[PDB]
């Protein structure tokens, strides 16, 4: 029950209807000029009506959007919210090999906004951006994340963030009148989608308790692919693995066996009788993993993925990150994960994981690329299911003994706003009894929930943590 304690899942929970009166102030509009001829995107604005007013933002130029939203800002006065259509665009920045153009803008928007002084509450709007409700088909991972994001631009800029909106397929008259009524009043909530059987918001729950045996999850055998496997955790799982059938563990790093700890990590896994690969090579290159998979024994084909490469430095507020800085966080997480996605859906894995973080499914300030970068792990592993393709998300809270929190700097912040640090054993315990569900999206974290509430709420409510029983006491 100690490990359950640590487990927690993402819900969705119908909402009331909202009001059927339009916002009474003008909206403003945002559209990429290049992406806009999705569906949704027609069916939005017309939604709107005709006298909202429409500003294309052009490229990635915070300081010419900047110039031009402060001359609307003068010649409209305020507005009653900005509404983004940025999420469409789905291509990659030329610049910026591993950012989807509309994440680059949707940043550089929200940089732009608070540079002119346009005040109205920005929402922004997806499409199959969030796996919502019963059936409900993920359908584009790349749009989750923005969710990322846009929760750290509501914990950074809480007075000037209006909310998430996950619109469906076909935006009917229906879905229209959800979305404007929203956009009139939201009743404080922030984090929505918007299905055919009603307005559904984003909730943070204890997981059920462990069924030993429920998941049907197959012994592990053959050959386990750890990126990042040199790492804190990534070491950790792999010794795990070891102890439980691996016949084979490759680890990768950019360092490979120059890494940290390598050769004792080697050695630790060969006493086990595991046979050991240290492998260093970058887990957005594709071609590298090409090779890396086609070198595989014929009698330990692949099996099974945890994907721990990433890394959290070189972030940086909303208002000061840059697109190289989003560029260098997206990398190991959503370049390398599609390689692993693509070069591996024949190959029928018993699992592929991919360990996001608790600054993507509740947001860290200050941390708004590595939680957009998280994000996206967790939205491909709803989008595989949906494929009918193994996936899970792990999104870790605070590791104590090994890995990335363990600087003093880093771990004191976190454990100061509640998110504990946990011991590795427990941890790896309930990502065990994860797998054994075969659940696909978890948050494995120790809260204290009297501290985290509290700081967590201080300037906005959070409709999100009222599922969380600990949450509403300590708000009481
Ligand atoms: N520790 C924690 O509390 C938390 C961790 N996480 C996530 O867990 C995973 C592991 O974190 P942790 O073990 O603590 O961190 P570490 O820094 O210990 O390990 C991360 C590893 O990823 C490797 N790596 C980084 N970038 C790339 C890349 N482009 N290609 C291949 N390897 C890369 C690093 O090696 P190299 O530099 O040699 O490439 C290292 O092996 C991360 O994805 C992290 O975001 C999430 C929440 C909390």
């Amino acid at each position: 029950s100690h490990m359950d304690a640590l487990r927690y899942h993402i819900e969705w929970n119908r909402v009331a209807e909202p009001g059927t009166a339009r916002p009474a102030g003008r909206l403003l509009a945002v559209i990429s000029p290049d992406h806009a001829g999705a569906p949704w995107v027609t069916a939005v604005l017309d939604a709107l009506g005709p006298d909202t007013v429409r500003f294309e933002a052009k490229g990635t130029d915070r300081a010419a959007w900047a110039a031009q939203l402060a001359q609307l800002r003068e010649d409209e006065g305020e507005f009653h919210a900005v509404v983004s259509l940025l999420a469409a665009a789905e291509a990659l920045h030329t610049d910026h090999g591993s950012v989807p153009l509309g994440l680059a803008q949707t940043l550089l928007l929200a940089q732009a906004l608070g540079d002119a002084g346009l005040t109205a509450p920005l929402w922004c709007l997806t499409r199959g951006g969030v796996a919502a409700g019963r059936g409900d088909v993920l359908s584009s991972p790349v749009q989750g994340a923005l969710w990322g994001l846009g929760r750290v631009i509501g914990l950074e800029h809480p007075d000037r963030w209006g909310g998430l909106i996950d619109l469906p397929e076909t935006v009917d008259t229906r879905a229209a009148a959800r979305l404007t009524g929203l956009l009139a009043d939201a009743g404080g909530e922030d984090q929505l989608a918007i299905r055919g059987s009603g307005v559904l918001a984003r909730r943070l729950a204890h997981a059920a308790p462990a069924v030993p045996g429920s998941g049907k999850r197959p012994p592990v055998h053959g050959s386990v692919l750890v990126t990042g496997g040199t790492g804190g955790i990534g070491g950790r799982v792999a010794r795990r693995l070891a102890e439980q059938g691996a016949a084979h563990l490759v680890l990768t790093s950019r360092r490979g066996a120059d890494a940290p700890g390598a050769a004792e990590l080697r050695a630790e896994l060969e006493q086990l009788g595991v046979r050991v690969t240290i492998a260093a090579c970058d887990a957005a290159d594709r071609e590298a993993l090409a090779a890396l998979l086609a070198e595989l024994p014929e009698d330990a084909p692949l099996t099974a993925v945890f994907h721990s490469a990433g890394v959290a430095h070189d972030d940086a507020p909303v208002a000061d990150l840059t697109l190289g800085q989003l560029d260098a966080l997206m990398r190991a997480k959503l370049t390398a994960a599609r390689h692993l996605h693509e070069l591996t859906a024949d190959l029928d894995l018993d699992a592929f994981v991919l360990f996001s973080s608790g600054a993507a499914v509740w947001g860290s300030g200050g941390q708004p690329g590595y939680a957009a970068a998280n994000a996206y792990l967790d939205a491909l592993a709803e989008h595989r299911r949906s494929l009918g393709l193994t996936a899970s998300s792990v999104a870790w809270g605070t590791w104590g003994e090994v890995g990335m929190a363990t600087d003093p700097e880093v771990h004191d912040r976190l454990v100061r706003q509640g998110v504990l640090a946990m011991e590795p054993e427990h941890a790896l315990g309930a990502l065990d009894q994860m797998l054994e569900n075969d659940d696909t999206a978890a948050a494995i974290t120790l809260m204290d929930w009297e501290m985290f509430a509290p700081a967590f709420t201080a300037n906005r409510p959070s409709a999100l943590l009222s599922t969380v029983p600990e949450a509403v006491s300590a708000l009481s």
